């Protein structure tokens, strides 16, 4: 039953039953819809994995396994959203940030609203990012920070003119760090599309 | 993979919906969203139609397969993004009961960032015109598999359904479109370009 | 708060072409009340309101189409979430001339929820073709949904009698007298259809 | 058209035409099939991207974009190969190795041969990897190294007893470094499943 899908998915992953995990995920998709399954299945399982690690019950390998699975499910949804033409929004994470899920969520929410979000993958050097934005005439750059340490490593103003609009979010980011870096801060992914 | 079409058709004809669903999903993984329509859904649909037209299968078997494929397309349709802004209304001419062409058109538009509202088939023109006007629709798109429903319409019938009116499907040709006051397009890939 | 309270919001979302909003509201209803709840207390009441509003001339065919297509899509989703078990199927359709799908889809859904392999063919299946498919697949039953009475009236006495070992007819277009004339078993309760099949558990 | 697919795909990616890149990739699939498209399209384009970067013709962002696309196509094929039951083989890259494609190829070739290859993602610390292998009762661990420096940083015997069988490959690896690390070395992915089954 739905309230038990999260537990089932997590237990499936922890015993290496990818087939079973995939079926459970698909059930979640059918029940909650695309946005629903992200809010009520993907994120809760990801958090529980994190909490289990933070508590010492599993290691990085189990975490990697679950993240890779969920990244694959999200990439599927990303390609089902389609990719509109027109000036792209480049989506990535700060240098040193290897966690991808936040960035992919942001790209997904934009693409569902008809915004051409180009997900680059994580960990993009800022000069290279600036150059690509300029060449493709990107309207915005969007950064997801799960950890605060990668943002702390950046100098003041580092994000300031990557693109006409620069957005920073994720639990690793706050309004003060965004201001220091010269980015706009946003808490809700659902409002990122509206903001553009 | 070049065997997915045969497998799907045989699965449907023996009423193995579970197997047909898996095969369809394989086709999705392999060919992508637009690809599975070109390489799996439409070929199977046509083979079913041809088999019926040849007298090899009965209406019930055909219905079963068509209903399945309609359901798979509706799934993909709702997985696509839906932007805000003036909608494009998508339907079929009065008397045209076949849905898949219209659904394809709506899907290809939604993938390209166009807010295509699929109404279902068989919409009377005054009612269609009124809805377009009320919602401030930028366009109406009609899919005609049969030519007879178009033939029954008076000259100019489609001319003012919305600021732009497109007619396609194998039931339509450039001369019939001109007679009816619609713009003709053969390729769905060019419909999105024509709007943006 | 009850499911039918969301009906006005859902319908108004649909009528202004806010598909995202309509979908979200429907999904909320699903989370809160569950599938059977939302079907009985949101989907059907809204479908009827749409129909009545059309029958009264308050909305045009296009708006009605839009709403019906939306509700059909939500029901098809639930239908495919119920899964498809193995075993001899039950074929679900509507009589020739009957284009309305929702009743048939409901019947298929309630069977599938109870572990019965209900094959929904779509609507409007000729009887000899239906009989042939039932025979080939070794179907235990056929289920017919009739919203209109005229399609049933057009059929000869006994026409439904031997489509399969069991044949069930329902929908507001059907009554017990017409079912008896046609040789079908008449059935009002969707939740009791599986039980009526006399299968294990 | 086939002889033009690689150039077309690369140019599509470099101008951020994901729709066009996806179609071109699908054409490659129609021509060459699943295994074919990897040898004739995915890998050549990946290498050309790399070479173009190494030559200074594109920046990291363009490379990231193309690699992310190709990673997505490979993950698709990986999950199409299916996942059999039975004791898994864990597939990853050494600590410090962020490149994924080699590992994904290895997992794919195993899965095609009916081996349950669990791709973990890249860059797994060895104690954590050891623990997961133990928990899942994995018969083998497979590591793909494109860079040599991450292997050089590892202590002697570091890969020994991650499972009863441990394989190391990729251009970053050679037989001498594998022996030092306590892994078995191999070059050809088409032989890897057979090499795991047999002694
Ligand atoms: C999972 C998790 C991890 C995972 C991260 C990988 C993964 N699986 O995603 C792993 C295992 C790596 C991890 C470990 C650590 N992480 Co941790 N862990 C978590 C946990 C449980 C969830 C984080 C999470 O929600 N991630 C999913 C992302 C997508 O959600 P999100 O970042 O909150 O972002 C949301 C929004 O901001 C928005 N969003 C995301 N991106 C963007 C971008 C834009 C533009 C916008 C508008 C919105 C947006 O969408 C998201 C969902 O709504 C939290 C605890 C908790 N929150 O309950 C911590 C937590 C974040 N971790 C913490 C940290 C920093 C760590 C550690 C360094 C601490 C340690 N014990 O060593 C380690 C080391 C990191 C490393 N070396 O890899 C601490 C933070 C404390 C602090 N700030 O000092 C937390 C808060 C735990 C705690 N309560 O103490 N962690
Ligand atoms: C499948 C099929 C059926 C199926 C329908 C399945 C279903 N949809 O539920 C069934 C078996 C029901 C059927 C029956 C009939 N159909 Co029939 N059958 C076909 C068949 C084999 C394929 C049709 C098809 O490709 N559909 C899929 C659609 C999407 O393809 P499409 O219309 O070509 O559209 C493409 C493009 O135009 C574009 N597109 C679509 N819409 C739009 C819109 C725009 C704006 C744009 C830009 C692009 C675009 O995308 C599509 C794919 O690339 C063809 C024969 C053939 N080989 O083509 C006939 C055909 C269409 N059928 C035909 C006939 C005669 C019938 C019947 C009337 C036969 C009869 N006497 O009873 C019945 C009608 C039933 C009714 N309800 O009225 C004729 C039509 C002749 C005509 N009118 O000119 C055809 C051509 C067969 C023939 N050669 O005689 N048929
Ligand atoms: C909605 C509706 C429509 C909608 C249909 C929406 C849709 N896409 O499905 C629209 C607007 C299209 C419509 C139009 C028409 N319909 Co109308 N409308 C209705 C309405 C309001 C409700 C029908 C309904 O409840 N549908 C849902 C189904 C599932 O409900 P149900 O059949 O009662 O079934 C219940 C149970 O029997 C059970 N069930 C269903 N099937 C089965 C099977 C089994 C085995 C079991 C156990 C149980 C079961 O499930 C349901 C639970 O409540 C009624 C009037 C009313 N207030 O009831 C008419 C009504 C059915 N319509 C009617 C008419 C006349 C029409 C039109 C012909 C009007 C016209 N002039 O063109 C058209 C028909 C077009 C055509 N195809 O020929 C008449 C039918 C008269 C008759 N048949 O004798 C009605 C009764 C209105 C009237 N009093 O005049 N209609
Ligand atoms: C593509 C590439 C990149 C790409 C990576 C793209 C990507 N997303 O993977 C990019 C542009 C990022 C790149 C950059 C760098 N790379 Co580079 N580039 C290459 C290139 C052109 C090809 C590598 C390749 O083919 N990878 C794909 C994999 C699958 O191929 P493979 O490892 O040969 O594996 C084959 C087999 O071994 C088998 N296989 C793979 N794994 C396994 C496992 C097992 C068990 C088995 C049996 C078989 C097997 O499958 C493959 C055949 O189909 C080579 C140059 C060349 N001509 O080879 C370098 C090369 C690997 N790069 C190199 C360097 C130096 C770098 C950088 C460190 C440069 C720098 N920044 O200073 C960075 C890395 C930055 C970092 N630390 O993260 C060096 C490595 C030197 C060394 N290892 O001693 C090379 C050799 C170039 C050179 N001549 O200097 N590179
Ligand atoms: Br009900």
């Amino acid at each position: 039953r739905p309230e038990d899908l999260g537990t089932g998915l997590l237990e499936a992953l922890l015993r290496g039953d990818l087939a079973g995990a995939e079926a459970l995920f698909r059930r979640g998709l059918r029940f909650w819809g695309p946005e629903g399954v992200l809010e009520h299945l993907l994120l809760p399982v990801l958090r529980e994995v994190g909490e289990a690690w933070h508590r010492g019950e599993i290691g990085v390998a189990e975490e990697h396994l679950a993240s890779t699975f969920l990244r694959a499910r999200l990439q599927e949804l990303l390609d089902l959203a389609g990719f509109p033409p027109g000036p792209p929004v480049l989506v990535t994470t700060p240098p040193g940030e290897r966690h991808e899920i936040g960035a992919m969520l942001a790209a997904y929410h934009l693409r569902r609203k008809g915004v051409p979000a180009l997900y680059l993958g994580p960990d993009t050097p800022l000069p290279d990012l600036r150059a690509l934005a300029r060449r493709l005439g990107a309207g915005a750059v969007v950064l997801s920070a799960v950890l605060s340490e990668p943002l702390r490593a950046l100098p003041d103003g580092a994000l300031k003119d990557l693109a006409p609009r620069v957005f920073l979010g994720g639990q690793g980011a706050g309004p003060e760090e965004a201001r220091r870096l010269g980015a706009e801060y946003m808490e809700d992914l659902k409002g990122l599309a509206e903001a553009l």
